[PDB]
DNA sequence: AGGGTGAGTCAGGATG
DNA sequence: CATCCTGACTCACCCT
């Protein structure tokens, strides 16, 4: 069972998609919050257990593309 | 520790009252749907883990008497 | 990051 | 067969 966003240990199927606890709370905070997410690279960053902190923009984009939805 | 409605092991404070999980959802289904239950005894049926299924009418009365409420 | 509680779903048993 | 009632499982939100 791996998080379809960051490949960390999946806890269940949250907001329609198999994901870990951190990606669950990240996504909800991203949808509802006011954030200024901008990628410092090419909108194609590697998202894994460590790197996921680096680019919220690409993390959020991957959540959306994997089909996450409130 | 014990459900105030059927004396089974309580799982938490549900709808205002210390109850087991099954009495929790029993009550929720009784207050939203119809609760036109008939007791086949004398309205004092024994409600315990083994017998709580026999008399929804007496089970529902014990939920109300214990103070359960949405 | 995790406990507490509400709510949806599913399957199984009893019933018709 | 189908329908109804039950309770365990899973996930939601809220607060710490
Ligand atoms: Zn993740
Ligand atoms: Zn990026
Ligand atoms: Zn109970
Ligand atoms: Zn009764």
């Amino acid at each position: 069972k791996l998080c379809l966003v960051c490949s960390d240990e999946a806890s269940g199927c949250h907001y329609g998609v198999l994901t870990c606890g951190s990606c669950k709370v990240f996504f909800k905070r991203a949808v509802e919050g006011q954030h200024n997410y901008l990628c410092a690279g090419r909108n194609d960053c590697i998202i894994d257990k460590i790197r996921r902190k680096n680019c919220p923009a690409c993390r959020y984009r991957k959540c959306l593309q994997a089909g996450m939805n409130l």
